[PDB]
């Protein structure tokens, strides 16, 4: 049966000799925003309706955690200025729970500063994450701490791999974990070397695009991935787009079009390499339409 038939443990069915970069991985954009209930706010600030555990059950393996330092020992999960009602510990604990339940999966956790620190804060965002989370004995063994820039599934399964969107860091394991960090171009499709030249990161993150331009930018990077068997190359492709347009169109509304359009394209490509595709409303189904998370999972080729 289809891998998308067992989303809760799909990675367990792959050759663990694969480099994570080579795996087609569904991600959720602003993963933590499922806590939002305020309907006026949710139009533009809510990007998911499944909680973290349910997103994992649904096969999501890449988490977009954007944060704000709200005390010298605390990072709160945020969508820009909007507080998402929990701290990073909650994500970590859920991840840790899911990984012991499904220990042949790995999670890639992207970490970004999304808003200015609370005025009492005396430490940088990167220092707080490094000291109060990554290095914290409480989360001992949860993070990938290997020295490989291009780790395999074997060496990462059971753990969270950092995907560093903080800037330069003194953390030494994970994507962009060095004193340069990742050069991220605003609202752009771009390409930049990371991990001291070891990896070429190719990103589509045109989050302010109107609809047609967004779909075209998702497909342009999709088409590139399909031609590229290089493991030293990493694709991150965000289908998520910012709210606005003809009425005051929600992030959901756009996801209801983009997700099925890309799901279908991938399905028609069969087993082509896709890269890591980051979506809004991961796991949200619409009768009659292909499901993006499911098609990303199924696009992985089992050759072993």
């Amino acid at each position: 049966d289809s891998l998308s038939k067992s989303p809760e443990n799909w990675m367990s069915k792959l050759d663990d000799g694969k480099h994570l970069t080579e795996i087609n991985i569904p991600g959720s954009h602003d993963s933590g925003s499922f806590t939002l209930k305020d309907p006026v706010k949710s139009v533009w600030a809510k990007t998911q309706d499944k909680d973290y555990l349910t997103q994992m059950k649904s096969g999501v393996r890449f988490f977009d955690i954007r944060g704000r330092a709200s005390a010298d020992n605390m990072i709160s999960v945020h969508h820009g200025m909007v507080y998402l009602h929990h701290e990073l510990g909650k994500f970590l604990d859920d991840a840790k729970y899911y990984l012991s339940a499904y220990p042949n999966e790995t999670i890639v956790m992207s970490m970004k500063k999304d808003y200015d620190s609370d005025s009492k804060v005396t430490k940088t965002f990167e220092e707080i994450f490094r000291e109060y989370y990554y290095n914290n004995p409480q989360y001992q063994n949860l993070f990938y701490t290997g020295s490989n820039a291009n780790p395999t599934l074997k060496e990462t399964k059971g753990k969270i791999v950092l995907f560093n969107r903080m800037g330069g860091t003194y953390i030494k394991s994970g994507y962009g974990a060095d004193t340069s960090g990742i050069q991220w171009a605003d609202n752009a499709t771009f390409e930049t070397k990371i991990n001291n030249g070891s990896l070429n990161l190719k990103v589509q993150d045109e989050y302010k695009d109107y609809y047609d331009k967004k779909v075209e930018a998702v497909k342009n990077l999709l088409a590139k991935a399909k031609t590229d068997s290089n493991k030293d190359n990493v694709y991150v492709n965000f289908l998520s787009v910012a709210s606005g347009g003809s009425a005051f169109n929600s992030t959901y509304y756009y996801a209801s079009y983009i997700n099925p359009e890309i799901a279908k394209t991938i399905k028609a490509n069969g087993k082509a390499r896709t890269g890591w595709l980051i979506v809004d409303y991961a796991g949200y189904t619409w009768p009659g339409y292909d499901d993006i998370v499911s098609e990303i999972i199924d696009s992985n080729k089992l050759e072993h």
